[PDB]
């Protein structure tokens, strides 16, 4: 296998009911059960996260997340969503799906609720953001101003398992979904020129406001990609290069 166990969360969770080294720190509203990590309960005004206990120095990787978002809210009344992170800092709660704003690195947002009254998107909506510390995620507008790419995605209250994959290698960032019980990865996002350093932390977070949902992480499995390279990679500033019009 090219599984990197130390950057993964897999049942039975390491160090849970044992003297073993835990591989994750659990923060905020997060609660830990034998069959899932629940970042937030279906309760209002919650912020919870899980952060890999050590930084990841892989240059080429692919993270598979088995998650579940589910709740009893009537009509459209649920929120806020989950964020997956590969960032400089860790463990700090905030308004960005339970984690700090003005972050450094990569976010993948699984946004369940249209905060934006004049949105032109259909929700839930998965998108990516790359940040150098300067940008704020505008939650009130579902991050309209800072979205690199995204896709609509039906992932709440499904009768079968839902998964997400995030692959990063040689500047190419690909997000794929498996939401329709097809045992297939469907493309959501595929962009190039994404610059990220090594030495950042994997984490996941969720938040709730006046609207809520259960936001569960079942597993996160990080794979090392065997990719050739021919620079101090820890000093790369998070950024994106853009093909000219
Ligand atoms: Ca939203
Ligand atoms: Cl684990
Ligand atoms: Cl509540
Ligand atoms: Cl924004
Ligand atoms: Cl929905
Ligand atoms: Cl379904
Ligand atoms: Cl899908």
């Amino acid at each position: 296998e090219h599984l990197k166990r130390e950057h993964s969360l897999i049942k039975p969770y390491q160090g849970v009911g044992s003297s073993s080294m835990p591989l994750w720190d659990f923060q905020g509203s997060t609660i830990l059960t034998s069959q899932y990590v629940r970042l937030t309960p279906d309760e209002r005004s919650k912020e919870g996260s899980i952060w890999n206990h050590q930084p990841c120095f892989l240059k080429d990787w692919e993270m598979h997340v088995h998650f579940k978002v589910h709740g009893t809210g009537k009509k459209n009344l649920h929120g806020d969503g989950i964020a997956l992170w590969y960032t400089r800092d860790r463990l700090v709660p905030g308004p960005v799906f339970g984690s700090k704003d003005n972050f450094h690195g990569l976010a993948i947002f699984l946004d369940t609720y249209p905060n934006d009254e004049t949105t032109e998107r259909v929700f839930p909506y998965i998108s990516v953001m790359v940040n150098n510390g300067s940008l704020s995620y505008d939650h009130s507008k579902d991050g309209r101003w800072t979205e690199l790419a995204g896709c609509t995605a039906d992932f709440r209250n499904r009768d079968h398992d839902t998964f997400l994959a995030v692959r990063y290698s040689r500047g190419r960032l690909t997000v794929m979904t498996d939401l329709e019980d097809k045992n297939e990865w469907k493309n959501c996002i595929d962009i190039t020129g994404v610059r990220l350093p090594t030495g950042y932390y994997f984490g996941a977070s969720a938040g709730t406001g006046d609207l809520s949902d259960n936001h569960d992480i079942i597993s996160m499995k990080l794979f090392q990609l065997m990719v050739e390279h021919t620079i101090d990679w820890t000093k790369i500033e998070p950024s994106v290069n853009f093909l000219k019009s």
